[PDB]
């Protein structure tokens, strides 16, 4: 189960909605994952605790 959202630049994580609240998860450090573009699409992997700020949409 992954989740969709926008990541912050500023904060280096992924903002997402679900459950009718607001969710905020930290990208990590790898290059790939990282926000570089503020509100860039962002997923979160609950399964694995992975997310990624790079994903396209
Ligand atoms: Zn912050
Ligand atoms: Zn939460
Ligand atoms: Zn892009």
């Amino acid at each position: 189960s992954k989740f969709g959202g926008e990541c912050s630049l500023k904060h280096n994580t992924c903002t997402y909605l679900k459950g009718g609240k607001n969710h905020v998860v930290n990208c990590g450090s790898a290059a790939n994952k990282k926000c570089k573009s503020d509100r860039h699409h962002c997923e979160y992997d609950e399964h694995h605790k992975r997310v990624d700020c790079q994903t396209p949409v």
